[PDB]
RNA sequence: UUGAUGUCACGGAACACGUUCUUUGAACCAAGCU
RNA sequence: AGCUUGGUUCAAAGAACG
C-alpha cells in the first residue's frame, strides 16, 4: 500500500552538525539545541560513550522540500501538471506546541483559500504537506538519513572539528560575539541514505511535486547538496621522550623551547634534517643539534641522529606523514618547555504571505579568488598549543576559504556601498534592509586550495615604548597562509530583478580590482584577494523550458555539471549602474637604506645551514603548488615603526603623548591605526626589496673591559641583508588608507609629519640599529597625490659655521729612548660610579634634550686592522683545497668590505668609542666575565668579587627592567644601553672617503683597491693572574686595560718580532691581515636622540679627543696598530619634524656643559682622566717609545732585556706590579 | 536516529589590537708541569 | 730545583601574551 523511495543526499561542501544533547536539554527552551535544528545530528549511545554516528532527520528534509515546493509553485502559479494548489494551511494553532514556528513569510501564488480540513480530496501541495482528514500512516513519510552501512566512530571529533563563528560589528570592525558548530567535511562523508515512504493513494501530481522539490532543494545542513532518488601515532611520542631524556641527561632544558619551535619548523622539511646548521667548524658539534653526544657515549645519541633516523623510518618518507610527525614532536617538546551567542527565534503567529516576484532569475558568477597577500582565517585548534594564531585548514591540510567568511565579507562590503549598516538582531522575521535582501538571494560555494604546504609561523612582539625593548610577555606567533593561493570562487544570486543587484555589481567590481579584504589580520596586510577570471550568466527560472532542465541538472551544483554550466558563462562581470569608488586607497611606499638590514627570525637561523645566530625574515609564495622564499620587511614591523613615528610626535591631549590605555579614547593613534575595539583605517603590507639581496654574515665579539680580550661565550654573528651608499637597499611596498582618513586634513598631517621623521633617518627599520643597521636614507609615498606627501620636504638651514677646533692636550708623557714600555696599562677607575638617574624613555622627544646626527671624520695614524673574518683563508698562495678541512691551516684575513667598499662596521666603532666613554664617566665595566675563577697553582672567590660593586655591570643583580639593579644604570649604560634599556645612540658604518692607502702594496699592481698581507706575531689571551698577582684579598682588579700608542708596527711590517726582533714565522696560531696605512680618512655618522647637554658633550669629548691624543681600533693594538683620530665635522640638531639646525656654533657649550658634570661628579678627583689621556697620548714629534711584551726568560730575548721569569721576581714581583701596571708608560726596562 | 498543516541558520567574517626586539670592537702574552 | 711551551671564546642575559 506504501512505496519506499530511495533518496541519497550528497554534500558538495562541509556540512554542519549540532552537538549531542541530553533528552532533558532537548526541550524548546534550549537555545543551543534550537540553533542547531537546521544542522545534522549526532547519534550517541546514552550513558558515557561518545561512540556513535551522524544523521539528518527527515523532518529537516521535509521542511527543505516544503520551501522548494513553494518556490516552484510560485514560479508556476500553482499550476502543477494540470491542477491548481492552494497556499496551504501553515497554522496548527490548536496548541502551538511544536518546535519550531516559521518566521519567514510564506510565498503566495494564489488567492484561493486553503483546502478545508477533513476534505475528501486534497490539492497536490496538501498531499506533500501530509494533511489528513496504528491507522495514522503518513501520506508521505520522510525517514532519517544515515551514513551508508551505519559505521561507528569514536565521537564527533572523529568526523568533524568544532569551529567558532563570530558576528563582526560593521562600524567597529570587531566581533560582537560568536557561536561554534561542528563542520563535517564532505570529502570524508559525502553521502547520506534514507527513505521516503509514499502511500499508494498519493496523487501523481503530488509525486511529481515531491520529485521536483527534491531536485530543487540545493542547501541542507548548511551545505550545498544534491538529493538523488530512485600503534600508528606512537613514533612521534617515543621520539619526544627520547629528546626530553637527552636534554635532561645533559642538563640543558633551556634549548627545548628553541628545539620545540625549530623541530616544528621542520614540519615542511623532510629533506631539511640532512641540512642543519652544524658547528662553527665542520666538526659537527652543534650547541643545539648535537647536545646529546656526551663525548662519545654508546648510550648517547645526538638529537641530529634521532631526527635523521626518523627521517627514514619507511613511513615518514611521505610528506604528509612526516609533517604530522614534526607537529606532534614539536608540540610535545613545547609542553615540556612550559612544564619545566546562539541567537534564538521568536514564536510569532501565522506568517504573512507575500507574492514575491515570480520572474526569479538565477545568476551564477564563477571565478578564482587569488591571494595577493598572505591571508589568515581563524580556526584555533583547542588541542594544538604551540601556536597562538592558527589558520583554518581542511583535514586534508588544504587551505580552506569558508563561505561563512565570504558571506560576512560580502555583507560587510554591501553595507559600505549603501553607507547604511544593518542593525537587525538574530531572531524574528527576516530583516528587510537592502543588504539583507541581497544576501538572502546569495549562495557562495565553500572552497579549499590545491596548495598544501604547511603555514609559516610569524613571530610578533609588542615593544615597550619607554624602555625601547620588547615588553614582558609580548612574544607571540601566528600561522600565515602564503600569497598566490587561488581559491575557486562560486557566487550564485537568485532574485526577481534581472542580473545581479546594483550594489552587488559594484562589490564584485571592487573585488575584481584586488580590493577584496577577505580574511582577518587586515591591519597587517593579511587577506587581500582579487577575483580573477570572473564569468556570469543569468538563468530565467520563470521560463518553463529553462526551469525544466534546471531541475533535471540539479542546478549544475555538482562537480559533474559545473563545467557544462561553465561553458555557458561569458567572460567578465556586469558593469554596475552607479559605480561607487572603493573605500580603501593604495599608497605606494619606497624606502631607501644605505646600511645593512636585518629583520630578525631566530627560529629560521636554528635550522639554516649557515648556522648564524640571527637571520633575516623570509616569507613564502604559493608559486603553483611549491612555495618559494623571499626576503621582505615584515608588515607587522613596518606598521609598528610607522605607528611609533606618529605616536611620539603627538600629545593628545593635555598632555599625554599618546601612551594611554585607549580603553575609551578618541585618539589620533586609535582612530588611524585602530585599537582593541576600533579596528584601524590603515593597512600596512609586507615590504619587499627591489633586487635579490644575498645575506652576509658579520662576526661580533664582546671585549672584556678589564682583560681587553674576548668575553667568554659572547662570540656571535648574524646574517643581515647587505646595504651601503654604493648599493642602497631599496624597499618597496604599499599600505592601504581609508577614504575618511585620506580626506581628513589632520590625519594627512599626522601621517606626513611621521613619514617626514622616517624620511629624516630618525626611525631605523628592523633590529640592531645601534650598530648601523636599517638606517633610512629617504622615504617616498608617491601614491596619494599631495595630501600626506607634501610634508616630506625638509629644509635645513646650511649656514656655514665652522666646527670648533680641537683643544690642545694637557697630557704630558716623557719617553726615554733607552727604556722599554709595557704594551698596555690599566686606568684605575674612580671609586664612585654615578648610577643615577633612571634614564629617559624612548617614547617621546623630551624638551631640552638634543636629537640629531653627528658627522665625524675618522683618520688613521698607525696602520689599521679591521678584518673580515667570514673568510679566514684569504692570503693563501694557491692550493687552497690542499689544506681545506685541515683544522690547522694558517689563518688569513682581509679588511672589512661591504659591496666591495672599505668600511668600518658601526659595532667596531661603537665599542671603541664606548670604551673611552665608559672610562671618562667612570661607568661600569659593561662587559666583564665575572664567573671566571682565577687559579694561582685556586682562588676561593670569583674574579668579579675583586672589584667594587659599583664597577659591576649594571644589568647584573613589568618593573624588572628598571628594578633589575637597585642602584640603577651607570652613565654609559644610559647612553649605550643595557639588555633591558635600549641605547640612545646609533653608530653607522664608516665609509672610506678616498681611495685606500695600504700598509703593504698589493701583490697585483693592477688593482689599487687591495693591499698586501702583513703577518702578525702570535696573539694570546690576557692573563689576569699577571694583573692580579695572587689569591691575596688585597689584590684587586686594577682597572680598564688600554693599549698605548707606539710604532711597533714598523718592526712587524719588516717581519720582525716586536720584542725579540727575530723574524716571525708562519704557524697555525698567528694571523695574516690586510691593513690600511696611515692617512686613510673615514666618515661615519652618529645618530643620537634625547641626549642631555653634557652627554652630547662627553660623547664629543670621547669621540674627538684633545689635540695630541688618538684612539685605538681593530686588532693588534699591543703591536701599535689601529691608532685613529676623530674630528667632529658637523652637528645637525632636529629642531622639529620639518626644521633641522646646526650645532657647529653650539659645540663649545656642549663640551663646557659636559666637563661641568665631570667636575660635579668627581670634584676634580680626575686622575683617571689624565691617566687615560696619558694612555691615549699619541707620541708627538720624533720620539719613538719602545713598547713590547717581555719574553718568558732573559735568555730567549736577544736584546738582553729580562723576561717574565726575571720580572716576576724583579720590579714586577708581587706588590710593585699593581702600581707599575696602573701607572701609564711605566717601563719594565 | 525525526515526526509531519509552519526550521530565513547561505540569519552571524574568529574579528579587533601588538616593531623578534634590547646590550655586546673579532678581539686578545705569561703561565703549564713534577 | 727542572726547561719552554701553549691557543681561547662560537652565544650569552631577557622577553614565550595584556
Ligand atoms: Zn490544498
Ligand atoms: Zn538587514
Ligand atoms: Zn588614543
Ligand atoms: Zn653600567
Amino acid at each position: 500500500m506504501t512505496t519506499t523511495m530511495k533518496i541519497s543526499i550528497e554534500f558538495l561542501e562541509p556540512f554542519r552538525m549540532t552537538k549531542w544533547q541530553e533528552s532533558t536539554r532537548r526541550n524548546k527552551n534550549n537555545k543551543e539545541f534550537v540553533r542547531g535544528q537546521a544542522f545534522a545530528r549526532w547519534h550517541r549511545n546514552k550513558k558515557d560513550n561518545t561512540k556513535g554516528r551522524p544523521y539528518i532527520t527527515g523532518t529537516l528534509l521535509r521542511s527543505a522540500v516544503i520551501r522548494s515546493a513553494e518556490n516552484l509553485l510560485t514560479l508556476s502559479d500553482g499550476k502543477i501538471s494540470e491542477k491548481t494548489c492552494c497556499p496551504g494551511k501553515f497554522d496548527t494553532e490548536d496548541k502551538d506546541r511544536l518546535l519550531q514556528l516559521r518566521q519567514r513569510s510564506t510565498l503566495r501564488w494564489t488567492d484561493k483559500n486553503p483546502c478545508p480540513d477533513n476534505a475528501e480530496t486534497y490539492c497536490p501541495f496538501c498531499e506533500l504537506l501530509g494533511r489528513s482528514g496504528k491507522d495514522w500512516r503518513f501520506r508521505i513519510h520522510f525517514g532519517n538519513l544515515s551514513l551508508p552501512g551505519k559505521p561507528d566512530f569514536d565521537g564527533p571529533k572523529a568526523i568533524g572539528s568544532q569551529r567558532v563563528l563570530n558576528r563582526v560589528d560593521f562600524k567597529s570592525g570587531k566581533a560582537h560575539d560568536f557561536f561554534k558548530a561542528y563542520e563535517v567535511d564532505h570529502t570524508r562523508f559525502p553521502r547520506f541514505e534514507g527513505e521516503i515512504t509514499i502511500d499508494n493513494k498519493v496523487s501523481a501530481e503530488a509525486r511529481k511535486l515531491l520529485c521536483d522539490s527534491l531536485k530543487f532543494t540545493d542547501r541542507l545542513c548548511g551545505a550545498l547538496c544534491v538529493i538523488r532518488f530512485d600503534p600508528n601515532a606512537n613514533l612521534a611520542e617515543k621520539t619526544a621522550e627520547q629528546i626530553i631524556s637527552i636534554l635532561d641527561d645533559n642538563k640543558k632544558t633551556e634549548y627545548t623551547r628553541l628545539l620545540a619551535d625549530a623541530i616544528r619548523s621542520l614540519r615542511r622539511s623532510s629533506k631539511l634534517v640532512a641540512g642543519l646548521p652544524k658547528d662553527h667548524d665542520g666538526k659537527d658539534d652543534h650547541y643545539l643539534w648535537d647536545i646529546g653526544k656526551k663525548k662519545k657515549d654508546e648510550n648517547s645519541v645526538t638529537i641530529r641522529q634521532i631526527l635523521t633516523t626518523s627521517a627514514d623510518t619507511k613511513e615518514l618518507k611521505n610528506a604528509g606523514k612526516w609533517r604530522e610527525f614534526c607537529e606532534k614532536l614539536g608540540e610535545a617538546l613545547y609542553l615540556k618547555s612550559k612544564d619545566m551567542f546562539h541567537g534564538k527565534p521568536d514564536r510569532l503567529e501565522k506568517s504573512r504571505s507575500v507574492s514575491i516576484g515570480s520572474v526569479l532569475k538565477e545568476t551564477v558568477v564563477c571565478g578564482e579568488l587569488v591571494a595577493k597577500t598572505p591571508f589568515f582565517f581563524g580556526a584555533i585548534d583547542e588541542d594544538a598549543k604551540q601556536t597562538d594564531l592558527q589558520v583554518l585548514l581542511t583535514p586534508d591540510n588544504k587551505y580552506r576559504l569558508p563561505r561563512s567568511a565570504v558571506r560576512g565579507i560580502l555583507r560587510r562590503d554591501l553595507q559600505t556601498y549603501f553607507d547604511s549598516p544593518c542593525n537587525a538582531e538574530l531572531g524574528g522575521r527576516p530583516c528587510m534592509c537592502k543588504t539583507c535582501r541581497i544576501m538572502r538571494g546569495i549562495t557562495v560555494m565553500d572552497a579549499r586550495s590545491e596548495y598544501n604546504a604547511p603555514p609559516e609561523i610569524r613571530h610578533r612582539t609588542r615593544i615597550n615604548p619607554f624602555t625601547g625593548t620588547v615588553a614582558e610577555g609580548a612574544l607571540f606567533n601566528m600561522e600565515v597562509a602564503p600569497e598566490g593561493i587561488v581559491f575557486p570562487f562560486q557566487l550564485r544570486y537568485r532574485g526577481s530583478e534581472d542580473g545581479l543587484p546594483d550594489a552587488l555589481k559594484t562589490v564584485l567590481k571592487w573585488w575584481a580590482e584586488g580590493q577584496a579584504f577577505m580574511s582577518g589580520a587586515a591591519s597587517t596586510g593579511k587577506g587581500r584577494f582579487r577575483m580573477e577570471n570572473a564569468k556570469y550568466e543569468t538563468l530565467d527560472l520563470s521560463d518553463e523550458n529553462q526551469r525544466n532542465d534546471y531541475l533535471k541538472n540539479w542546478g549544475w551544483r555538482d562537480e559533474k555539471g559545473l563545467e557544462e554550466l561553465k561553458k555557458r558563462l561569458n567572460s567578465g562581470l556586469p558593469e554596475p549602474g552607479n559605480y561607487r569608488d572603493p573605500k580603501w586607497h593604495e599608497i605606494n611606499v619606497s624606502i631607501e637604506m644605505a646600511s645593512p638590514f636585518i629583520n630578525g627570525d631566530p627560529i629560521r637561523a636554528a635550522v639554516d645551514k649557515r648556522g648564524t645566530d640571527v637571520v633575516t625574515f623570509v616569507k613564502y609564495k604559493a608559486e603553483g603548488e611549491e612555495a618559494k622564499p623571499v626576503c621582505a620587511y615584515k608588515a607587522e614591523s613596518f606598521r609598528g615603526v610607522i605607528r611609533s613615528a606618529v605616536a611620539r610626535i603627538h600629545m593628545e591631549d593635555g598632555v599625554p603623548l599618546t601612551e594611554l590605555t585607549h580603553s575609551d579614547c578618541e585618539c589620533l593613534l586609535c582612530q588611524i591605526f585602530g585599537s582593541e575595539y576600533e579596528a584601524g583605517k590603515i593597512r600596512f603590507e609586507d615590504l619587499v626589496f627591489e633586487s635579490d639581496p644575498e645575506p652576509v654574515t658579520f662576526d661580533h665579539v664582546a671585549i672584556d673591559r678589564f682583560t681587553g680580550g674576548a668575553a667568554d661565550k659572547k662570540k656571535f654573528d648574524d646574517s643581515p641583508l647587505p646595504g651601503s651608499p654604493a648599493r642602497p637597499l631599496m624597499l618597496k611596498g604599499s599600505f592601504w588608507i581609508r577614504r575618511d582618513v585620506l580626506e581628513d586634513e589632520e590625519y594627512c598631517k599626522a601621517l606626513g609629519k611621521a613619514l617626514a621623521d622616517v624620511n629624516n633617518g630618525l626611525y631605523p627599520l628592523g633590529g640592531k640599529s645601534a650598530i648601523g643597521y636599517g638606517q633610512v636614507k629617504s622615504l617616498g609615498i608617491k601614491g596619494d597625490d599631495k595630501r600626506i606627501s607634501r610634508l616630506m620636504n625638509p629644509a635645513f638651514d646650511e649656514t656655514d659655521v665652522a666646527v670648533p677646533e680641537k683643544p690642545k692636550t694637557d697630557a704630558e708623557v716623557r719617553i726615554e729612548a733607552e727604556k722599554v714600555y709595557y704594551p698596555h696599562y690599566f686606568v684605575e677607575p674612580h671609586k664612585k660610579v654615578e648610577r643615577e638617574e633612571k634614564p629617559c624613555g624612548h617614547q617621546k622627544f623630551h624638551e631640552g634634550r638634543l636629537t640629531g646626527k653627528i658627522r665625524c671624520k675618522l683618520i688613521t695614524k698607525t696602520p689599521l686592522i679591521v678584518p673580515d673574518t667570514s673568510n679566514d683563508d684569504f692570503f693563501r698562495p694557491a692550493d687552497k683545497e690542499a689544506r681545506k678541512e685541515k683544522d690547522e691551516y694558517h689563518k688569513s684575513y682581509a679588511f672589512f668590505r661591504l659591496h666591495k667598499q672599505i668600511m668600518i662596521p658601526g659595532s667596531e666603532l661603537r665599542g671603541m668609542v664606548s670604551s673611552v666613554y665608559e672610562t671618562v664617566t667612570n661607568s661600569c665595566f659593561r662587559i666583564f666575565d665575572e664567573t671566571k675563577r682565577l687559579s694561582w697553582r685556586v682562588d676561593d672567590r670569583m674574579i668579579g668579587k675583586r672589584m667594587s660593586a659599583d664597577l659591576r655591570p649594571c644589568h647584573g643583580d613589568e618593573k624588572r627592567l628598571l628594578l633589575r639593579h637597585p642602584k640603577g644604570l651607570c652613565p654609559a649604560c644610559r647612553l649605550f644601553g643595557t639588555g633591558s634599556y635600549k641605547g640612545r645612540v646609533r653608530f653607522g658604518f664608516a665609509s672610506l672617503e678616498n681611495d685606500p692607502e695600504w700598509l703593504i702594496p698589493g701583490k697585483n699592481p693592477g688593482d689599487p683597491f687591495h693591499g698586501g698581507p702583513v703577518m702578525l706575531s702570535l696573539l694570546e689571551r690576557p692573563r689576569p693572574t699577571w694583573s692580579i698577582p695572587g689569591s691575596d684579598n688585597k689584590f684587586k682588579v686594577p682597572g680598564r686595560k688600554f693599549y698605548v700608542h707606539h710604532h711597533a708596527w714598523k718592526t712587524i711590517k719588516d717581519g720582525n718580532h716586536p720584542t725579540t726582533g727575530k723574524a716571525i714565522e708562519q704557524s697555525p696560531n698567528n694571523r695574516t691581515v690586510e691593513a690600511l696605512a696611515g692617512g686613510n680618512s673615514f666618515s661615519f655618522e652618529i645618530a643620537f636622540e634625547n641626549l642631555k647637554e653634557w652627554e652630547l658633550g662627553l660623547l664629543i669629548h670621547s669621540l674627538q679627543l684633545e689635540k695630541g691624543l688618538a684612539h685605538k681600533l681593530g686588532m693588534a693594538k699591543s703591536m701599535g696598530f689601529g691608532s685613529v683620530e676623530i674630528d667632529v665635522e658637523s652637528v645637525r640638531l632636529r629642531k622639529d619634524w620639518k626644521q633641522w639646525r646646526n650645532g657647529n656654533s653650539e659645540i663649545p657649550n656642549w663640551l663646557g656643559k659636559g666637563f661641568a658634570k665631570l667636575k660635579e661628579w668627581f670634584r676634580d678627583e680626575l686622575d683617571f682622566i689624565e691617566n687615560l689621556k696619558k694612555l691615549l697620548w699619541f707620541p708627538e714629534g720624533d720620539q719613538a717609545p719602545r713598547v713590547c711584551y717581555p719574553m718568558l726568560r732573559k735568555k730567549d730575548d736577544p736584546n738582553g732585556n729580562s723576561g717574565y721569569e726575571e720580572l716576576k721576581d724583579g720590579e714586577f714581583k708581587k706588590e710593585d706590579r699593581q702600581k707599575k701596571l696602573t701607572t701609564p708608560w711605566t717601563p719594565w726596562a
